Order: structure tokens, then C-alpha cells, then sequence
């Protein structure tokens, strides 16, 4: 099944997969954020999303985002059924200061597949 | 398809799920900690678990902390056959003291599917 | 359902993995690194992969290094179509330096089953 999302505001931008087996679609900031060094922000993208059934969307780091900015996801477990603006945990652990601009891509966003198993408690295993 | 658990000491708690698509199960803190600003602590649940056959068992971050409180959580990948103590490694970037009191949720178990593949070298791919 | 890799220069290792259902293939660095206290390196394996159709493989944490050294994995997707060699971003949280040695485990490597779907925005879910 797709993966469907809605736009929230107009500083929305429509998540996008340059190549057709890239793990992730790619997630824009809809504002400028200044995060300043070793502190955290919550980057907003305005979008919702219906992820389809059987996986979570994880919310993941941008390869280069990490290797020359020193910059983190955290968080990043969204919920299948959860239908509000998607947040991006970023945490900046550089030693200067880093900006997001309105339409930066920051984050990627994988339909990892799970299980949702009962849970059971025994004496011991 | 089930998850079990076993309790190794009754300061345990029984992970929960409130909601039947949440991506994972809370894991809950069987002792008190206090982890100082930029420092980590290994928090013991003090429960076993057998996780299904497919998947590992990802111990990922609780949103509200990571955006509220800069924890973050460290290593994460219980491996299917893991019979051990649950042990969540809780990274605090904050500037403040983090205080986990026993019986509070720290982190999330998600069943994550996975391959087990074998392993070919070739000259070049 | 076989992972396959080939090394691109003679300091690579080839991934191991000791046990059957452990979720990852060890992942060895090619060089020796010395990395600073909060401070990040690259670290390559000089290995290329070629990943089993339906997954991405995620550079992970291993778990000693994480709660033992606070050493934690930045960025980890590689995509499913990746053939570049492939890199390890580490983090050193601690306060002392953390040495690599060529030959060392850094990480591991799991084949993370996904979707791929396709995208559709609709005005409101
Ligand atoms: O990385 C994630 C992980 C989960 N979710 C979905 C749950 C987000 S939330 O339901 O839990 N949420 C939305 C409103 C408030 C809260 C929040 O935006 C937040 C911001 C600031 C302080 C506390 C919470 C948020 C957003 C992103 C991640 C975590 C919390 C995300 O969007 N991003
Ligand atoms: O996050 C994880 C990832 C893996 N595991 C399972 C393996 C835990 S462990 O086998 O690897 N383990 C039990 C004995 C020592 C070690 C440990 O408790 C530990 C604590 C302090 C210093 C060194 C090791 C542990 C626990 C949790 C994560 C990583 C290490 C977890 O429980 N949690
Ligand atoms: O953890 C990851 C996540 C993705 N990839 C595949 C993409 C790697 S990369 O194509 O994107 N790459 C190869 C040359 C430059 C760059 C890099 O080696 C890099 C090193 C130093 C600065 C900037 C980029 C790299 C390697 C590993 C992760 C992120 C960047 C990895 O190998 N490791
Ligand atoms: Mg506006
Ligand atoms: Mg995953």
C-alpha cells in the first residue's frame, strides 16, 4: 500500500525518493531553525502521514547531515496510526551553530516493517 | 508471534502497549538512576524476553524524552536469542540531571523484521 | 538471501557473524582512527556491499562499545543500491579519546526489512 500524507500549511514541502530503491523519502523543514551547538530542536515539516499497514516510519539521519555536520536524529518512531505533524528530533553536536532553512532537507522517513505481537509473561524462559 | 517475557526480580514491570498499532512496547526502569548532564547510564529492566522468530528486538527512544529532555538511547540491537537481563544504555546530552525513578518508562521494544542472510565475498561487485 | 561484499583494497575484513540469529554482521575498520573526545570520524571498512532485494542494510551500534565507551553510530542507511564503500560514522561521547585499531569491530551491519511504496498526497487524512 502507499504511503499517503497531507500538507498541514503551505510551508509544507511534498516528501520526495530520488531513486526507486532509496530506503527513505525525504523530509523538509517548513521553517528556519538556528540550532545552536549541543543543544536540540524540534524541526517541523507540517506534513501528517498514513503509513501503511505493517511497518512504523522511522525517522532517520541523512548520511551526509552526520558525516560533515555532526548532526543526529533522535526520537524517529512514529507510530502507524499517528496522523499529526511530524516532528524531527535534531540534535546538533557540533561545535558551531547550524541552520535549517525552510525547504532543507533534514531527516529521511523508512517504512520499517514489524511485527505486533501479543505479549505474554511466563515464569521463565 | 508472541512475545514472552519472564520477570528476574519483582522490581520488574510487565512491558505494556496501550495502543494495538503502537510500534513498541514500553520498557520500564527497574531501579532509581540519576545521570549527570553529557553522561550515560545503563538502566536494568530486570526482565528476559524471547522475541518472535524473524525479527530483533530494538530498544528505541520514547519520543517525549528526546524532544523534552535530550535523552537519547545508545547501542539497542537485542538480538533474537538474547536470554539476558534488559539492559536500555541511556545517553543524557541534557544540561540538567536526568533522574529515572524505578517504574518508569525509559525506552521502547519494537520487533523489527529482519533478513538472516549468508554472506558471499565476489572480486567486485 | 545472500548478502554479498567485496573488498576494496586489502585492509579490508570480511563481515562476520558468530552466531545464527544474531541480527548483524560484524563490520571491521580498515585504518587506524583516534578519536577525540566529542568528536566523529568516518570510519571505512573499505568493503562494498550488495544487500538482498527488500531491505536496507543499517550500520548499528554494537552494544559493549555503547555502554562501556559511549561510543554511539551516526547516519546508517545504506541503501539497498549502494555500491560505494561502505563508512562508519562514530561518535565519541566520552571524555577520553577512543582508539581505533585496524581490524577492530565497530558496528554491525542488519539487513533491515522495508517497503517501498509509492507516495500520494491527498488534501487532508
Ligand atoms: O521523531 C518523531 C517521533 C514520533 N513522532 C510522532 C509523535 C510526535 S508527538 O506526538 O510526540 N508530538 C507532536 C506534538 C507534540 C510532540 C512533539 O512535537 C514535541 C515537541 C516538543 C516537546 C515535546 C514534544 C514531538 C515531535 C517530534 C518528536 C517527539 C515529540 C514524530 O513526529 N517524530
Ligand atoms: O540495548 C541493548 C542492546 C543489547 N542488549 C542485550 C545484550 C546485553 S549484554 O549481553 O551486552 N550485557 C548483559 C551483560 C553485560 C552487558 C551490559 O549489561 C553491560 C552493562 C555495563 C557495561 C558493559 C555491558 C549491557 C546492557 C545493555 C546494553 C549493552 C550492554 C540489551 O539488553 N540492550
Ligand atoms: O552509515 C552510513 C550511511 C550510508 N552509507 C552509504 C553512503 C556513503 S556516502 O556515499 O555518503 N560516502 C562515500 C564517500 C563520501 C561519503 C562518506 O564517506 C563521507 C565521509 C566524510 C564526509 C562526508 C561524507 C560517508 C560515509 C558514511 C556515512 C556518511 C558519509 C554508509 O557508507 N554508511
Ligand atoms: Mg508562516
Ligand atoms: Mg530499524
Amino acid at each position: 500500500m502507499q504511503l499517503r500524507f497531507a500538507r498541514l500549511s503551505e510551508h509544507a514541502t511534498a516528501p520526495t525518493r530520488g531513486s526507486a530503491r532509496a530506503a527513505g523519502y525525504d523530509l523538509y523543514s517548513a521553517y528556519d531553525y538556528t540550532i545552536p551547538p549541543m543543544e536540540k530542536a524540534v524541526v517541523k515539516t507540517d506534513i501528517q502521514i498514513a503509513l501503511p499497514s505493517g511497518c512504523y516510519g522511522r525517522v532517520a539521519p541523512r548520511s551526509g547531515l552526520a558525516a560533515k555536520h555532526f548532526i543526529d536524529v533522535g526520537a524517529g518512531v512514529i507510530d502507524e496510526d499517528y496522523r499529526g505533524n511530524v516532528g524531527v528530533v535534531l540534535f546538533n553536536f557540533g561545535k558551531e551553530k547550524f541552520e535549517v532553512k525552510k525547504g532543507d532537507r533534514i531527516a529521511q522517513l523508512i517504512c520499517e516493517r514489524i511485527f505486533y505481537p501479543e505479549i505474554e509473561e511466563v515464569q521463565a524462559l
